[PDB]
């Protein structure tokens, strides 16, 4: 039973070192960011290989109609507040909220603005 | 059955009947079109930020019921990451959401229908059409 959705930065911290098993997942949106980071890195093949290994340990959730609907709502509400958030961060927030998941992030201030969204900082 | 993935602006053009050539072609192709859930997100955002959220939301719901909504999955994400990295290398970036639609389409072997096409024409393995 899934309890957490790890933000992209948390995935990176976990990989680089420098917690729960079976209860964690990522949005497919975070996978996209991870792939982009590896491929643009100095060692793309090696870093891509690492990501396949990371992904095999957690669930990757498809970004579905529910995730999209929550995201659209969040984006409209944020715009009203003058509260900017990254486009992908907004999608991860919506996905998490759509799934009743805790979003784990080292940016608890950025995701704090999404109403109905619980956050933890494992940094 | 699915052959096209409609970009967000094309959906809007279809809904508004402006330019009316898009809806014309939309009707030619019933049963062969879909959208990414990413586009649904953009559509919902547009409704909810408007002055009449409930009415515009209903419009989106009515439109979407006529086409398939595909979930943005691991393959879509992976093609997107790669497309994004390649555009970056070439120094020709595109909007954050647009590239996700491009990646979703390529991951599914679909034609992406869009009023741009210059932004995506160079993407290998990705076919594009303009209904404007």
């Amino acid at each position: 039973h899934l309890k957490f959705m790890l933000a992209t930065n948390i995935c990176i911290f976990t990989i680089k070192n420098k917690l729960n098993q079976g209860k964690m997942c990522i949005s497919s949106v975070t996978l996209m960011e991870l792939i982009y980071g590896a491929e643009k890195s100095q060692m793309p093949e090696r870093n891509l290989a690492v990501i396949e290994g990371f992904v095999s340990r957690i669930d990757v959730l498809d970004y579905d109609a529910a995730a999209a609907t929550h995201t659209g709502q969040i984006r409209a509400e944020l715009a009203r507040q003058g509260r900017p958030v990254g486009p992908f961060d907004q999608m991860i927030a919506g996905h998490a909220r759509s799934r009743g998941l805790i979003i784990v992030t080292n940016n608890t201030r950025e995701f704090e603005r999404v109403g109905g969204l619980r956050t933890e900082d494992w940094s």
